């Protein structure tokens, strides 16, 4: 059953451009699209015009408006979002129905964060207080929601990608997903939900204590896998891996293969690559399982990809094209939307821990399918993680 039909299919968008929810800001309400972003904790919404914006907050006209009157500057490796911080009434129509004083960054310059046709105005940072900015004491909307209102500590992202490329009209009348405000839909996933542990509340870090390749073992220091963290993460595109573990990765996935070469370009994820419509040979490119720390002590579970999450088509003619969302990173691992876009994620706060379930949208063929998996006996899984 699934039991929370007014927020089911309340996302739109696509894994590059990012997933959306409607919210409304101030009284009278201001609808805006905000993209759901795991690896922030900032609600930051554009309030000045910006030529990729249609309609932006404008505090002015907001009777509920109150400034803090302090600046928040943000920069980030792509580029940053600066703005004015101050508190309003805010409301999720395809969500609870409860309308909460949240704070708000009033973004007044950017470079880089807003994405060109994305639909979406600002980002609702999901994470925890500790990597909210200025400091940990800007209150995270979450957080707000849960302390006024009786919503559960708990919320769940299924996020669908098509399997194909959908033009600007498409991708505006089609359902991208479902973010489940304070439960779980059993409507949205097949098979049973495996939990993880939140090593520690700031990023929802996770612990990867096994990779393979075909169920081929990467066979490196289980360490080397989150060097330096490995979060989940929706407003990163990618599945991104540490350098030495990227390297070890594009080698496994090039000989599995092997039955056809692909450019540089295409590996380094700039490229893209194309087959006469229909053909894509998806059973030549292996599964990628990632393994998990359990609940249970010396115990793991394991979520496998297929080619279908980690090639993201693209428009190129008729032929079918994707570019490979597989990416180095010198800050850890990502496990961005192609990856989430394979399962039904629960970020199960309350209990501290992160649930994953086979997504009952997720793109597959008739001969694989993706796959949560357990349990396996694990050892040492606490060496895992990385210190310092
Ligand atoms: C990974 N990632 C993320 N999940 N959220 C941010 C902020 C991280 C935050 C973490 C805590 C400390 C402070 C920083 C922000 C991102 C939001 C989605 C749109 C993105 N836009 C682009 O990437 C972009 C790139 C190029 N052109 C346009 C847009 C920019 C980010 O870099």
């Amino acid at each position: 059953r699934g039991s929370f039909v007014e927020m089911v299919d309340n996302l739109r968008g696509k894994s590059g451009q990012g997933y959306y929810v409607e919210m409304t800001v101030g009284s009278p309400p201001q609808t805006l699209n905000i993209l759901v972003d795991t690896g922030s904790s900032n609600f930051a919404v554009g309030a000045a015009p910006h030529p990729f914006l249609h309609r932006y907050y404008q505090r002015q006209l907001s009777s509920t408006y109150r400034d803090l009157r302090k600046g928040v500057y943000v920069p980030y490796t792509q580029g940053k979002w600066e703005g004015e911080l101050g508190t309003d009434l805010v409301s999720i129509p395809h969500g609870p129905n409860v309308t909460v004083r949240a704070n708000i960054a009033a973004i007044t310059e950017s470079d880089k964060f807003f994405i060109n046709g994305s639909n979406w105005e600002g980002i609702l940072g999901l994470a925890y207080a500790e990597i909210a900015r200025p400091d940990d004491s800007l209150e995270p909307f979450f957080d707000s929601l849960v302390k006024q209102t009786h919503v559960p500590n708990l919320f769940s992202l299924q996020l669908c990608g098509a399997g194909f490329p959908l033009n600007q009209s498409e991708v505006l009348a089609s359902v991208g997903g479902s973010m489940i405000i304070g439960g779980i839909d059993h409507s949205l996933y097949t098979g049973s939900l495996w939990y993880t542990p939140i090593r520690r509340e700031w990023y929802y870090e996770v612990i990867i204590v096994r990779v393979e390749i075909n169920g081929q073992d990467l066979k490196m220091d289980c360490k080397e896998y989150n060097y330096d963290k490995s979060i989940v993460d929706s407003g990163t595109t990618n599945l991104r891996l540490p350098k030495k573990v990227f390297e070890a990765a594009v080698k496994s996935i090039k000989a599995a293969s092997s039955t056809e070469k692909f450019p540089d370009g295409f590996w380094l994820g700039e490229q893209l690559v194309c087959w006469q419509a229909g053909t894509t040979p998806w059973n030549i490119f292996p599964v990628i399982s990632l393994y998990l720390m359990g609940e249970v002590t010396n115990q793991s579970f394991r979520i496998t990809i297929l080619p279908q999450q980690y090639l993201r088509p693209v428009e190129d003619s008729q032929d079918d094209c994707y570019k490979f969302a597989i990416s180095q990173s010198s800050t850890g691992t990502v496990m961005g939307a192609v990856i989430m876009e394979g399962f039904y994620v629960v970020f199960d706060r309350a209990r501290k821990r992160i649930g994953f379930a086979v997504s009952a949208c997720h793109v597959h063929d008739e001969f694989r399918t993706a796959a949560v998996e357990g349990p396996f006996v694990t050892l040492d899984m606490e060496d895992c993680g990385y210190n310092i």
